[PDB]
């Protein structure tokens, strides 16, 4: 798995999951499965922000948490959105709230529920995505338009693909923890 790892995500993400894994005392060599899916929900990340207009998405997720925060603050001052308890993911300035995004191994419904008891969040929006094309977002508002939405569900669907090609899925579809 840290081979696959290696060879199916970008350098970039490769080296904030590493991080992101030893800021845990948690070594990416030995819990591969968690390597491997920080570096999904990165890629997922990234591949949402791209997926607008220009400029329409503020990226949060993979800043230090000093940058993450300016950001949040900046944006919670000049719009005056309320001040999130936790990080989000990105925020929407089409929409004008915070993203949260999960891609899970289990179900898209219980990990929505998880995730919306977390942040405890009147106004942050929720967007969840699985490896077998379901997604689940809050008040079925999508954000993004079908091409995109389908351009992430194709490419978690390759991801897990690839993985049950190297035996490594059904290890890594039962790593996720409630
Ligand atoms: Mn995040
Ligand atoms: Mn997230």
């Amino acid at each position: 798995m840290e081979d696959f790892v290696r060879q199916c995500f970008n350098p970039m993400i490769v080296e904030l999951a590493e991080k992101a894994m030893k800021e845990y005392g948690e070594d990416p060599k030995i819990e591969t499965n968690k390597f491997a899916a920080i570096c999904t929900h990165l890629e997922v990340c990234f591949m949402y922000s791209d997926g607008g207009s220009k400029h329409r998405f503020e990226i949060i997720e993979g800043r230090d948490r000093i940058m993450a925060w300016t950001v949040v603050n900046s944006i919670c001052n000049t719009t005056g959105v309320e001040k999130p308890k936790f990080l989000p993911d990105l925020y929407d300035y089409k929409e004008n709230r915070f993203i949260e995004i999960g891609v899970t191994r289990r179900e898209v419904h219980i990990y929505y529920l998880e995730k919306a008891n977390k942040i405890k969040s009147e106004k942050t929006h929720i967007h969840i995505f699985s490896f077998t094309g379901e997604e689940m977002a809050t008040k079925a508002d999508y954000t993004l338009d079908e091409e995109s939405r389908a351009r992430i569900k194709t490419r978690l669907f390759t991801i897990r693909q690839e993985m049950a090609s190297r035996s490594l899925w059904d290890s890594f579809r039962q790593s996720e923890r409630a």
